[PDB]
This record gives C-alpha cells, sequence and structure tokens, in this order.
C-alpha cells in the first residue's frame, strides 16, 4: 500500500522527547486505594468497571474506573496519555492512580462528571445544542491532536455531557495512541459503528483523521435521528453499509488511491451502489435539526479518503458553527 | 508492667483486611526460571543478601538481582508478600520477578533497574533544596508503606537509592520489614545501630511505624550537619548514651516512665547526666549552608524519644521545610 500521513500535527511527537510518547518505558506509581469508598456502579466496558467514589480525605465524589488485567502496556500506554493531556479541554481529568491492597487491581480515579440521561436530552435537543457540543468535542480532539494523539475510539458511549452545567468530557482513552508519521497501526480499534473505512480495509497508516470520521457518524445519528447512522452486522457488512450512502464508485478510487488490497470476504457482499445525495436522510422528525451547513460541514467529514476529511482545527472554522 | 502503645495513624489497617493480606507464614511464592536472567556484577551486599545488576535475556533490559541467603524461610516469605504487597507504590523498589537458579534452587529475587549515583563526591556538591527534594521523596515512601501497614524497620542511607540525574528514589530492603498489628509485641533487634529508635534500645517492644521517623531523622541530622552518623555508638547500650548526649537524660527519664519502662542495668555506669542540646550548637562553617530555622525545627519534630510525639509520615510532609518543593 501507499504511505499517508497526518495533514496536521504530523511531526508533534518526532520533536518531542522519549519520554513523552514511550509509554512502555513509563513508571507508574500506584497509590493505596483505601482513600476511596466506592459508592455504586455506573458504566462498563469490555475491560472495565467505572464507579461512583468519594474521597474520604475531602468529602469530594469522585468516578473509579477498575481495569481488568488483560495486556500491561495497554494500561500503561493509557496512563500516559492520561497523564500527558490531563487538565486540557473537555478531556476527563486523571487526578490519581491506585491499587486496593489485597485485590491489587489497577483502578484510575478522575474528577467527578455528573451524567445528565442520552435518551431524555435525545427528543429535547436543538439545533443550537448540536452545534454546541459538536463544538466542545472538536476541542477536546483538535486538543488531543496537537499533543500527538489519536482516540480511536469516538462514539456517544466515550462522551459525557452534564447539559445541566453544558460541561461535556471526552473518555475511555483506553484505545488512544500516540501519532508518529509513517506508523502502522492495528486496525481492530474503535465500534463497529464507528470505524473508519481505513479500519474496515486493513489500511494500516491512519491518523486523527480516523476521529473525524467516527465524529462524523455521531453527527449523522444526531441530525438526522438514525442511530447508528452505518448499522453494520459485522465488520465486513459495516464497509457496506458506508458504501450504500458514499456509494462504490468513490470507495474502489479510495482503495485504488493508496494501493489497498479488498479482502476476498467483501467480493459477495460488496455489490453496486450510488452515492446518495445527504437531503434524501431529512424527515418530518429530523428536519428541525438539519440545515444546509449541517448537510456541508457532514459531507466534508463522512468521506472515504481520510486526507480529504476536515482536520479538527477546519471543522472548527466551518460555517455550521458561526452561531456558537 | 510496661504500658501499651498503639500508633497514631493507620493502628487498624490490617486488623480490618482478610488473613490473605498480612498473614506471609500462609502466602504460597510462585519461584520461576532464573534462565531469563544474566548477572552482570556485583552491586553490593547484606549480611542475608548479595545484590546484583543483570541483564533481562528476552527484553535486553537491565534488572537488579537479589539473591537470598537462606537463614529462615518465614522471613524470606514476609520480605516477597510485604513487596508484593506495595509492588508499584510510589518510591518503592518494584518486585518484577521471583526465581530461582534450576540448580542452586537459591532464593532470588528480581526488581525494576535503579541506576546508583556514586555518592561520594557528590554530597559537597548538594545543596538545601536537594536535602527537602530528596526527604520528601522518602516522606511519600513511608507515607505509603504505613498506609499499607508496613513498617521498613532499616531507614537508613544504605537503603535509599538515588539516581541523581533522573531525581528518582527508591527505598530498598525490605527484609526486615514488618506488618504493623496494634499491640504486638515485636523483637527490638532490627534497623542499624546509629538508626536506632530509643525504643530499641530500651527494649520497648510495643513499637510502630513512627520508628521508621526516628531512622529519618538520624538521616536527617547526618546530612544537614555533615556528620556521618550523627548517632555515632560503638554498642547498643552506648548508642542511647550518644543520643542522650544531645537529647539529653531528663527527656529519657521522662520517656521511660511514661511507657514503665525498667532501664536495663548495663545503663547504670554508662548512662550519666547530660543537658539538652540545642540543635543550633551542631552548625559550622563546612554546613550553615544546609541549615535553616525551618529544617532545625523539623529535626527537632523527628528526633524525640517518644515515640508517639514524633512527626508521622503525613504530617511531616506539611512541615515548613517542604513548603519549597514539587
Ligand atoms: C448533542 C450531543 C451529541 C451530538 C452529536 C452526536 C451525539 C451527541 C451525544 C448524545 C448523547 C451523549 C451522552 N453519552 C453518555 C455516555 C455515557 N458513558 C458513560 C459511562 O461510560 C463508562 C459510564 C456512566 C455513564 C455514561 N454515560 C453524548 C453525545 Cl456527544
Ligand atoms: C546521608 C543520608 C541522607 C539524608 C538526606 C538526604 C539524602 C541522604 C542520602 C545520601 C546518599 C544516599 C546514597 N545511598 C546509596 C545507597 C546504596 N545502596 C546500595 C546497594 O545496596 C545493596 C547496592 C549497590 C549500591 C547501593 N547504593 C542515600 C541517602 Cl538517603
Amino acid at each position: 500500500p501507499v504511505p499517508s500521513r497526518a495533514r496536521v500535527y504530523t511531526d508533534v511527537n518526532t520533536h518531542r522527547p522519549s519520554e513523552y510518547w514511550d509509554y512502555e518505558s513509563h513508571v507508574v506509581e500506584w497509590g493505596n486505594q483505601d482513600d476511596y469508598q466506592l459508592v455504586r456502579k455506573l458504566g462498563r466496558g469490555k475491560y472495565s468497571e467505572v464507579f461512583e467514589a468519594i474521597n474520604i480525605t475531602n468529602n469530594e465524589k469522585v468516578v473509579v474506573k477498575i481495569l481488568k488485567p488483560v495486556k500491561k502496556k495497554k494500561i500503561k500506554r493509557e496512563i500516559k496519555i492520561l497523564e500527558n493531556l490531563r487538565g486540557g479541554p473537555n478531556i476527563i481529568t486523571l487526578a490519581d492512580i491506585v491499587k486496593d491492597p489485597v485485590s491489587r487491581t489497577p483502578a484510575l480515579v478522575f474528577e467527578h462528571v455528573n451524567n445528565t440521561d442520552f435518551k431524555q436530552l435525545y427528543q429535547t435537543l436543538t439545533d443550537y445544542d448540536i452545534r454546541f457540543y459538536m463544538y466542545e468535542i472538536l476541542k477536546a480532539l483538535d486538543y488531543c491532536h496537537s499533543m500527538g494523539i489519536m482516540h480511536r475510539d469516538v462514539k456517544p458511549h466515550n462522551v459525557m455531557i452534564d447539559h445541566e452545567h453544558r460541561k461535556l468530557r471526552l473518555i475511555d482513552w483506553g484505545l488512544a495512541e500516540f501519532y508518529h508519521p509513517g506508523q502502522e497501526y492495528n486496525v481492530r480499534v474503535a465500534s463497529r459503528y464507528f470505524k473508519g473505512p481505513e479500519l474496515l480495509v486493513d489500511y494500516q497508516m491512519y491518523d486523527y483523521s480516523l476521529d473525524m470520521w467516527s465524529l462524523g457518524c455521531m453527527l449523522a445519528s444526531m441530525i438526522f435521528r438514525k442511530e447508528p447512522f452505518f448499522h453494520g452486522h459485522d465488520n465486513y457488512d459495516q464497509l457496506v453499509r458506508i458504501a450504500k450512502v458514499l456509494g462504490t464508485e468513490d470507495l474502489y478510487d479510495y482503495i485504488d488511491k493508496y494501493n489497498i488490497e479488498l479482502d476476498p470476504r467483501f467480493n459477495d457482499i460488496l455489490g453496486r451502489h450510488s452515492r446518495k445525495r445527504w437531503e434524501r436522510f431529512v424527515h418530518s422528525e429530523n428536519q428541525h435539526l438539519v440545515s444546509p451547513e449541517a448537510l456541508d460541514f457532514l459531507d466534508k467529514l463522512l468521506r472515504y479518503d481520510h486526507q480529504s476529511r476536515l482536520t479538527a482545527r477546519e471543522a472548527m472554522e466551518h460555517p455550521y458553527f458561526y452561531t456558537v
């Protein structure tokens, strides 16, 4: 395959000392979990359980994420990334790294986030709300991208919102990675519905632009009230669902531009598909969230070619955000 | 008999944890194959151990290998359980593996690599800031292990490794460490002579984490006054006399009366009568650049006969002497 590099923040890690991006060499100091009392279970991941807790030393609520130790380098990577991004705009704030004296299970302690119900907001959300929160996610992305990191798991489950205080946090940095130009990354990241075409066609030299595809999948689901927007039933079928919207002509132009070899599993399922107009997805239920600006912005995110997608900084200057 | 005593901090941390945590005699040790490590050179010694620099052949990473002279089986079990309990704690030497050479079958412990700076010729370069910085780092290690219900019981310069280039410090040799249980009577034949607390010298067995804070105070006094060691005893009885020549004998009697301690008759002809000295008496041209009112107030609050009156590691961390550190 033809090599590729990010259009923005290409060399941000190249120009930094090894200690910043060398997570395997980073030394983790695990404090005593005795300072925290677990209150209740909040959420759950495939390799984590998230609890609400109280810090007994200051009577402040915190969030404790207990990690299922499956891979050691993976825990070190998330911690390093969290330490590098600690305090960044709309990034979940790592407050402590602790282990329970008896269990010795890795646990991460974060700033408390007061989650407003996802299904309660969904119908009462306005056109303004979507632009407001889209801009807040973009602040988090432009920032982590500038810090040489790609989240690689951008989805609604990984965005916590406290609608009362108009506060948003991008969470679960467990799949996050450091961007290095020319590096070949594992394509088994993100959650099926949010996987970029680069992942589905096994193109490893991807970059920050992967997060912009995932962001486009989120916006499409919100403005059209269609969740998920691209409803694949497996990773191969996922590309077919994308192809039913973007068409198969542009998919072949994409794979030819990067000299990508299409997996034979696609042979009997891909078919032939016309490129659809974004206006076809507008209906009575969703028309109050759709505008020419929203559709133009969406069109500029949901592109096969990872290089042709808007960067987080270009996205922030789009007319869709002129009112925020 | 003697009046009972208990720690002011972390008193019941082991009482409220299951058997599993502190019952080291019941802990099962999994000894891996030492074939993954090649010994490079001898770094140091211990009366019960030899410490080497080694290379892990599987990842080309340097490690530290401590080979234990099997004197007591429960003792190896205790050190391993404590190291596993503290594994990953701040400024604690990190146990990476537990191995046995296939032929020798000798217990060996594998740790994270620590790059020791030659403490020699660099004591003269050390600044007031460096002492405060490194003292704070040791306090992080102590508050953590005490919070985990462990007393180190051998705090001294030899057991603190410093990589000055990276400003990295590790508290090592947990071979004398013990689990703290309130009301437990411990063996007083612990620590190294110059660092032994008065509780050990007067054979007061119901001691606690505060023993480590006395040893820390001996280290601080030696560094700030450039007097190594600060309390230079020639035997364990003479050690108490050396302390008494500084702290005075009036406060020593108040200490032994508070705990109804019986003073050994061996002290009768050597203890004498000693006035309590001002810490300012130890300031000279060679060390005045390391001494300040804050340092002397902090030292005074560590070097107390009464183990209960000494600062805890958490109280020490909040002292004005540390207001200038990160
Ligand atoms: C107007 C915002 C928006 C714009 C476009 C697309 C989607 C949304 C959106 C819609 C809903 C949500 C809310 N997601 C909450 C997910 C969440 N993850 C959690 C969790 O993870 C461990 C634990 C406990 C609670 C948790 N809550 C987030 C977002 Cl970003
Ligand atoms: C005088 C005490 C003091 C007071 C305040 C601040 C610093 C010091 C100090 C000053 C120097 C050192 C250096 N200690 C070296 C310890 C060491 N232990 C080793 C070892 O043990 C087996 C093997 C090989 C090398 C080893 N090096 C440690 C310390 Cl803690």
